[PDB]
């Protein structure tokens, strides 16, 4: 039961901004880890270490998240929401 679970991700624009409330984080395969539901905190559910999330909100899929191998279960992990441009 502990490879992972569902987790608390902190998604942030590389600028210091936010994929903010409603930031749909789902990899380009549809690895739907979650969506921000306050500031820039998305209650994710099992992010795989080594992925490329896709983060969508008001401006939609604008940044994507680079998931490093330091991903973890049932804990907080802030992640790089890097713009496509």
């Amino acid at each position: 039961v502990l490879k992972g679970k569902r987790l608390f991700a902190i998604l942030r624009l590389a600028d210091g901004s936010q994929p903010p409330f409603g930031a749909s984080v789902t990899s380009e395969k549809g690895r739907e880890l979650g969506m921000v539901a306050d500031e820039g905190l998305a209650w994710l559910s099992g992010v795989t270490p080594g992925e490329t999330l896709s983060v969508n909100w008001d401006g939609k899929i604008q940044c994507q998240v680079n998931v490093p191998e330091t991903a973890i279960s049932d804990q907080q992990l802030l992640l790089p929401c890097t713009p496509q441009k």
